[PDB]
C-alpha cells in the first residue's frame, strides 16, 4: 500500500539511523581507541590484523 | 588501552627512575669508595679484577 513516495521517507528515517550507527561505531572512542571500530580487532586470515 | 602517547608518559617515569638507581648506584660513595659501582668488586674471568 505504501507507494514510492513515502517509502522514501521511511528511507529517510532509516539511512538517518544508519548514520546514527555508523555514528554509535565511530563516536565510541575509549582514550581515543574507536572500540566499536568494527575492522580494527578483526581477527581476518591474518590474526596480527586483529 | 594505554596509547603510546601515554606509554611515553609512564616511559617518562620510568626512565626517570632509571636514573636514580643509576643515581643510587653512583651517589653511594663511601669515603669516595663507590661501595655500588656494580663493575668495581666484579670476580670475572679473572678474579683480580674484583
Amino acid at each position: 500500500q505504501d507507494k514510492a513516495t513515502d517509502l522514501q521517507s521511511i528511507q529517510d528515517e532509516i539511512s538517518a539511523l544508519t548514520d546514527e550507527i555508523d555514528g554509535i561505531s565511530n563516536r565510541t572512542e575509549f582514550n581515543g581507541k574507536k572500540l566499536l571500530d568494527g575492522t580494527y580487532k578483526v581477527d581476518t586470515a591474518t590474526p596480527a590484523n586483529q
